[PDB]
C-alpha cells in the first residue's frame, strides 16, 4: 500500500505516496545499551 489514487484540490488522480530522538531510538548502540 505504498501509494493510493485520490482526487486533489483541482483535477485529480495524483497517486501520492502513503525528530532527533525518533532517529536515535533506531540506532544500534541504543539497542546494545
Amino acid at each position: 500500500t505504498t501509494q493510493m489514487f485520490h482526487e486533489d484540490a483541482a483535477g485529480g488522480w495524483q497517486l501520492v505516496a502513503v525528530a532527533c530522538l525518533q532517529k536515535m531510538m533506531r540506532s544500534s548502540v541504543f539497542h546494545m545499551f
